[PDB]
């Protein structure tokens, strides 16, 4: 029975339990630096010391991708297909230090079915497209026939968040383009684009308002909805997690869907309170 096969995510991409208890999935970490403290973005690292950590801190949080080397020793297993899911290449090295790593690995131990997915998102985004590789692996694909679909699936999943603090992602050059001070109470309501970079929106004033628009943005752009998997991050909010499930049941059904922790990765860009929805 061949289910020779492994998927590989950076560190933003939370695993569920399930996911953690089923072996298949592999994680490489990325790096967190925050004054003299660099950290490694994995299991041993506790939501609640980095939150600390960052509130305490002056400075911005910096993070660095997974280096190839990394990648390239993922890859070198006995599973025949390899299926690597990253951040959005507009966000992060991550993506193109995957790729380079399969250069380096073909060069090293020759031909091998390695594909890196770009995500074009962040968090469960990624976690979403784990899951639809395993998914089509459990369907009998060919492993062309899974790069076929989860490339689709990709293209037809939209990411969107609210956070209270969108400075980490502002000081760190991924809000670029878009612009700045009314309402000291104004929450965006934010996304991606189909290029995997972000845009706002919406907004609106206070959290419990932009958590209705935000529902309303998902529900705008949501086609066949019972056909996917809806899924929630949060930081440090998992009350204001359960509101939002709450508020896009009234809005369409899906599959099923399913709450989240944030990563590391996904702590230091969002900020304690953040919420990130991926269909
Ligand atoms: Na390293
Ligand atoms: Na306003
Ligand atoms: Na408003």
């Amino acid at each position: 029975k061949d289910m020779s096969y492994k998927v590989i995510v950076d560190s933003c991409g939370e695993f569920t339990p399930e996911m953690k208890a089923d072996g298949g999935f592999e994680h490489v970490a990325l790096g967190i630096q925050i004054e003299d403290t660099q950290w490694t973005d994995d299991d041993s690292l506790k939501q609640e010391e980095l939150l600390l950590k960052i509130a305490e801190s002056t400075s911005c949080a910096k993070t660095s991708c997974p280096s190839p080397e990394r990648y390239m020793e993922s890859y070198h297993c006995d599973a025949e297909r390899i299926y690597v899911v990253t951040l959005s290449a507009e966000l992060s090295g991550s993506y193109n230090s995957a790729v380079l790593g399969k250069n380096l690995y073909e060069e090293e131990y020759g031909e091998k079915q390695i594909h890196v997915f770009n995500s074009r998102s962040a968090s469960v985004g990624e976690t979403l497209i784990a899951l639809k590789v395993q998914q089509c692996e459990k369907a009998g694909m060919t492993f062309e026939e899974v790069v076929e679909s989860v490339e689709c699936y990709i293209e037809e999943q939209h990411t969107y968040f609210v956070l209270e603090n969108l400075d980490t992602l502002r000081k760190n050059g991924r809000l670029t383009g878009i612009k700045s001070a009314g309402a000291l109470n104004i929450k965006p309501i934010m996304g991606s684009t189909p290029q995997g970079t972000i845009c706002q929106k919406e907004k609106a004033r206070g959290m419990k308002k932009a958590l209705v628009k935000m529902a309303d943005c998902v529900a705008a752009d949501v086609v066949n909805a019972g056909d996917k998997i809806l899924a929630i991050a949060h930081c440090n909010c998992e009350e204001r997690a359960k509101e939002v499930q709450r508020l896009l049941k009234e809005r369409f059904a899906v599959k099923s869907s399913f709450i989240v922790d944030t990563s590391g990765i996904s702590t230091v860009y969002a900020n304690d309170g953040g919420i990130i929805v991926v269909v």
